[PDB]
């Protein structure tokens, strides 16, 4: 009845992230593609069963939603909110549609992106394209294991999927994306122990620092948030490394899924604006966000029903 | 909760299909084998975990049911209905038991089949034995990706498993088998574009032709059927290639699972007898059915407790 | 609702079994460690996604429970009961905590064990440590496939997890461990046929001997038990081989999970004390138990909510 | 500098053996296929780099040689010699061309066999086609590890490749094929220890029996032959299991390569005709030859030069 | 003389880096060249045995004169621009080539990062391409690409400098060209028409017969026979690359040869044509946007530098 | 040409090191086993083709050589020379035979060791048995990638095989073994930067430290040796981690192969006794040798010919 898209699925060794804007007069072409995206994913993906693990998660931005559909909107859908901190800024950049494409091989991702874009040619303008790759033992460009504390099982379901709070849109999710570029030269000037105090975990072994030693402005400290009832508010991250050596571009493509954007936005506010105990997240002293967009990823049957 | 046999499990790289008839006075031997087939599957399969993926699905034909069992019969169980179209015919051939054996390796299939047939020696007569193999990127002998639109998840369960409409047999399914031989000489004389018009999908990329270009007598058009309620009727297919180059035998072994045989039967009727828009399915111009049988595959517990 | 530990997960190619006692005054250090074991499991295991398959099952013994926790006790928790047969004895040995660590590679097991033992230094005393390895096609040191008749799916859940009969501890299980050393010299003086009569299955093919020829004092005969309800009583076994060639140590590390210890204890009594028709299990003529301990493995959330 | 065909390559998981005779008028078609066979092998094989390991060895029989080529003949090429022993017979059957096709997957073998036979349609009559498969840990249908004592490295080159003794044909080899069908019922009536005596090695562990225990009519004893120079005479065997359970067809497809047919013929004589100390090879009491043919497999460059 | 890894096969990932040496950057580059093999080992050893990381370093003609004082490789000269009537092969700056391959992109990226870290401020990047395997060794035109590469001793003879230039024995010459394809134009051809452009069957990769193969097909024009009569061969490690948003669908051409004359002869035939052919038809769908020639010295040459 | 044992082959994921002494009177049994060790290796190893990678290198100590054999001895065969430094000592411990067993899986190593020791029972006394395992990305227990600068190709052959300097023993090698235990508590007290100064390489990335920063008492500095004629003296190391968590045993099993013990001894003297610039190798401040033995590993044909 409420079949979600593959928002709960694990990290893979390859990804493509595509973000586009819909041109004036391109809505009908988009709606037609949306109704077919599941068929296209199967068309390509079936060629590589059992090990291909191809998926595509399609998201739709707030303004786009109003152009495409009449009737109810998801309760939490709004444009990404720019955060202008005293030192660091989280920019909002244009994006109407997100395609988060994952597989165990880049070819599958590329083949599917080709089919999607082929259908949208002349109706959309590309805003961003990133080809992500796994880096060693699930490391990011800063050299730390990245994704460790993601929720799993029932916990992930509860953290990520819209439920009875917005019944018309149950099985959907909200995705926030941000493309970060790192200052690798600066970061490499820190000792490993200083890097560990920025993140909040040991570098090689990935063991969390004890509470008596973890700084209040470490990344793990600032992105740990408790809800009304003492429980952790969780998001599901599918961050991937990307880059270009000749351009000195060493990045993290951030994508986080959550059942309400309020959770992800709380984490961002703490990072960028800081708290009474932390000026800002120290990870931002080595990381610049160059995109920022929010999407709603509907249940799969919503897109079919078109 | 009734425990199904492995009728929902995916395609594998190797398969053995075995169809036998039960000789007069063979019933007791067969019943004792039926009660042991799961333990035989584990005895062989356990040797190859975790990657062996050995399974065996056992089906029983309509006439055999009546020789083996007193009491309730599955509601949809009848002999395969011969279809004598104007040009093409779907023959009915004898078969009392089906063993649908799958694994990631042929040795495991062969070892299990050996143990089964050793127990049935003198009680059964073999009618058909086919050793199927994966062909490139999930292709069939016509060079097309085959299996793409199979249901998955909840949809597959709904489509395949008997439920409350026949509660004594909940968790069962119906399998139809047909062995097809292809005229490869004739097929390979067609252009790719002509072959695509026969199937209804692009050959290399496996993308479905749009509705405005897809012929009414293409295979995909004829095997797409909407139910009374406008709901699509679905089957689960585990087709495998087979052949012998020296005898010019290039085959598709068709096996389709469904909650009721009426669904599969409607598809065959459309293919063999045609519609208002189509004389018959053009695939049949290059494919000849040489067997045809219908089996019920009971819930696993049913076999266990007999 | 309650999340079990990974007690239902399959065999892997590597394991570490670590049994320790809690030293006088070690209680608080152990409680802090128990609250963090899942975190540690993730810290190490995430590095090896997706194929590492690291898990850790943590068990607590009867005496230790009382030292660590106030309030309710699991209903079936008691010290391992020594069985002093006429010929063979099942010894009870000290053990307060069990860590059953599994992965597809030993390095992941060793890394996690290192992190747990580093946190427990000064608070526990090691009692046994075994590094298990897969031996050919899931064989044990006697040369027989080992694990074949383990329950799977729903039958496993039913057989292993505590439910509404003890609702405060639902999602838990009971583990019994015994380290066995084999007399391989004596074993290898037996013909294959004689070995088959000891075990109750064919050696190469792992097919069960038929009821006609299966000895009453065979291993499989004695460990096949039914309730007064008539159903099979099942346990889940994760036995691993281990050894040292220079010391002539050829071993089977037995670990069996069950929803109540009574099931496993019944099997042990049949083995060591025999039945009307069998003096004891013949496997014990070639196998000596040198440890014996019983643990409760709580639901995951019990440990966390510490 | 002559380039051999892939006669020194290892065993693979899948094989196809194809034997055909050349029809009246078929010689030109055959010579054109021979000139292209390496190019066909690449055409198919490159699709599955790095792991497909596709190869084709092409052999030519004695009578066919003379129909296809003028000028010199290989020194040792003659028709297979039938051996009519007092109990068992090594039969000779027709065969002009051999294709020995190997890969890690059957699809590659089948695709190459399809391209080959497509070229040859109307010029050849198929005599035999077998699809071989790996059986557990390099076992044959008798349950023994099969291939152990094959030569490797320098020793294999010396044993298999024609050298200065026949310089115009240096880089070639001689292949003897025999299809054997086994009496599995008779074989399984022997204890394992009796089977071990027949073969001359331990069944499970593959360790050779000591000289003190090994019978003179054991298979290993009879196929161990020393030359006049005290030199061990060696062949390279690529035999594969095959079968059909319904037909009770459990087979060994024997293929042995050697630098001269006299080595292989000596072994056959010892097996079928026996020695002073053994009437015949006991393996033949459970194994019946139903084909026998001898081929020369030229250097790769010889075929290309056509 | 130890060659660099120019004979090694295709891998699933590659990075191609081309840089120019800034005025005054010569000493830094010499230093790096002396260390490139130690960097390769430093990264590569981490992923033994399946990483397959390699780096081949090439030096252009102008750079050679700037870096070294002694003799020049006899064939070393700037890439020769070809201005054909319709199509042009452009010559673009490039002093150093790093051709980095592995089974995973992370290893490629890590090594590139270390190389470029050492060169920062001494070199200017000219081109960086991240190549990926596309299905069954296909290129962006949908054809299997690499089939007729030489192997074994033929590859060695075709690719490595020998006695004809003894001071440079073990070296090779690499030509690179980055090509972008007009996929829209290409996809408007029938498959049959595309086959006539290439000269091989699309799906099966079988060469067209010499009757059917057009004179202006790519295979016909790149098939070159020397005075001798024997085929002139090169070794190609072409990789796909692209960007879907930018409509960039590319083939990164790299071809290795013992003398540049061979590759240059093929280029002349393609762009300038022959008696029979105005130009290679593949160029109607393919534009070269880079063109550079490099000498890749023996490994000992680079190790022995100041 | 003498055929070496597998002394040049790469590191594997699993290893067993077995060191025994020969009891008085066990010489004949030992000689018989030495003549069979290659047959035993094949017997087990063939079961796991193609990926088992099982090998066994057999070494003989100086005192043992003189008990087993008569006639000429290898020129550099002597007992391990104890090194009594001011601070650190390298002990000499008994060992007459070494079996260095490697495979991709421990079961294969264990099965072969079982067969070898089965044959030697009652003739030998075990002295050491270590079961080594790969640790992450080729790391040792100190957390550094270990094996990076091993020689490969021709350089490896030159460094490790006896040649014309001792022609009767050409194709042999010398192995030195030392079992090291590490003081992990002390090591973990160092910053990563301080550990890098002890080793001489970067910890995560395995890049060698610059010659300006690399300390003179770093491990890499002291084990880098040039000969009188300017050549680098190299050894081939197949070190493996081992340990036991409950005993707080974290080790490195050192094994180095070289064509003369003089190279390995020179390295050891520099480490333990120091140089004009370094008191001793800083690695020894965290590593204690607990065994030390020297073996000659003869050419394979020497063993076979006994
Ligand atoms: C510059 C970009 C980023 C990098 C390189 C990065 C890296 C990391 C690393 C290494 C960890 C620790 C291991 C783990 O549990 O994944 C972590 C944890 C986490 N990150 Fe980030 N991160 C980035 C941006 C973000 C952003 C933008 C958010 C939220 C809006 C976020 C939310 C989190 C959360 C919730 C955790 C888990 C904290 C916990 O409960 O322990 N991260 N990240
Ligand atoms: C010496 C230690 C042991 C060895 C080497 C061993 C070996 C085996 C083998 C080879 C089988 C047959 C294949 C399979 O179903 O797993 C088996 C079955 C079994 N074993 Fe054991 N076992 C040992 C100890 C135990 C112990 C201590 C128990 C219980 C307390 C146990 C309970 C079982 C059960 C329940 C079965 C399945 C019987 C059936 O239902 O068919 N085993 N074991
Ligand atoms: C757009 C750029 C190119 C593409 C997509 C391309 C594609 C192909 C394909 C599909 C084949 C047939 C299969 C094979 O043998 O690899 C082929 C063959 C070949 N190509 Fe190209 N190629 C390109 C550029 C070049 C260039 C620039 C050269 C030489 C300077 C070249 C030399 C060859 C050679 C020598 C063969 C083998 C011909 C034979 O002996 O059958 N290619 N290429
Ligand atoms: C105590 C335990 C030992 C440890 C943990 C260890 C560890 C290491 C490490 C991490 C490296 C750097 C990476 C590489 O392998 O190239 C290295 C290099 C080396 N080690 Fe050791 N080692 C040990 C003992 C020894 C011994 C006893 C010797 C010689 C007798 C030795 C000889 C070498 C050599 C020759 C190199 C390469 C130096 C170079 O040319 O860069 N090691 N070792």
């Amino acid at each position: 009845e409420p079949e979600p898209q593959m928002v709960l699925s694990p990290l893979t060794s390859a990804a493509i992230f595509l973000v586009v804007t819909i041109d004036s007069g391109g809505e009908d072409t988009v709606r037609d593609l949306l109704s077919d995206v599941a068929s296209l994913e199967r068309a390509v993906g079936f060629r590589a069963q059992p090990d291909g693990r191809l998926s595509c998660v399609t998201g739709i931005g707030s303004e786009a939603w109003d152009r495409l559909f009449s009737g109810a909107r998801p309760a939490g859908l709004h444009p990404f909110r720019e955060l202008d901190g005293p030192v660091h800024r989280a920019v909002a950049t244009p994006g109407d549609l997100l395609f988060h494409i994952r597989a165990s091989r880049l070819d599958l991702c590329f083949a599917l992106a080709t089919e999607i874009m082929g259908r949208l040619r002349g109706a959309v303008t590309p805003q961003d394209e990133v080809h992500g790759f796994k880096y060693f033992d699930e490391r990011d460009m800063l050299g730390f294991v990245d994704g460790t504390e993601n929720p799993t099982g029932a916990a992930a379901r509860r953290a990520v999927l819209v439920g009875a709070e917005d019944p018309a849109f149950a099985g959907g999710s909200y995705a926030v994306v941000q493309k970060y570029l790192h200052d690798i030269d600066a970061w490499e000037g820190l000792s490993v122990e200083a890097q560990e105090r920025v993140i909040g975990r040991r570098k090689m072994t990935d063991v969390e620092l004890s509470d008596d030693v973890k700084p209040a402005d470490s990344h793990v400290a600032l992105t740990s948030v408790t809800g009304p009832d003492g429980s952790d508010l969780e998001i599901l991250r599918d961050n991937m490394p990307f880059g270009s050596v000749g351009r000195e571009e060493f990045g993290t493509y951030f994508i986080g899924y959550a059942r309400t954007p309020e959770v992800t936005e709380t984490m961002l506010e703490r990072m960028f604006l800081g708290t009474a105990s932390a000026p800002h997240d120290r990870i931002l002293d080595f990381s610049t966000a160059v995109t920022g967009s929010l999407f709603f990823t509907p249940a799969a049957d919503f897109l079919e029903d078109l």
